[PDB]
């Protein structure tokens, strides 16, 4: 909802991927797009700090990073994939607390840091739901 007649040829999108490529260069997956949107699709899968890790990791979320053509004027939509551990409700709350830093970094580069919230997020919430009922309420 804004005439733009034309902009510019800028996009510190990339800008940001070209390094976190060398950094999660396996961590996290970036994906190219074609045409007018040319959207460019990331996942990544973070994992707690917990020690069982150093072995396996039971719980872990490929938090999807898609950048529209706005990016960073828009922020990418985050979305849970193959959600392990974590049930609908904890899920529900990463997202919303992801997207919140996003909405909070519009214009500059947000990609990266909503990546590392995922990380905290799940570190409060590791252990698994356990007895059905939120005890707080």
């Amino acid at each position: 909802g804004s005439s733009g007649s034309s902009g510019e040829e800028d996009w510190v999108l990339p800008s940001e991927v070209e390094v976190l490529e060398s950094i999660y260069l396996d961590e996290l997956q970036v994906i190219k797009g074609n045409g007018r949107t040319s959207p460019w699709e990331i996942y990544i899968t973070l994992h707690p700090a917990t020690a069982e890790d150093q072995d396996s990791q039971y719980v872990c979320f490929t938090l999807v990073l898609q950048v529209p053509a706005e990016y960073p004027h828009e922020v990418p939509q985050i979305s849970i994939r193959n959600p392990r551990g974590l049930s609908d409700e904890q899920i529900h709350t990463i997202l919303q607390v992801l997207g919140h830093v996003a909405k909070a970094g519009l214009g500059t580069a947000m990609l990266y840091e909503l990546i590392e919230k995922g990380k905290e997020i799940l570190t409060d919430n590791n252990i698994p739901h356990g007895q059905s009922g939120p005890s707080s309420g």
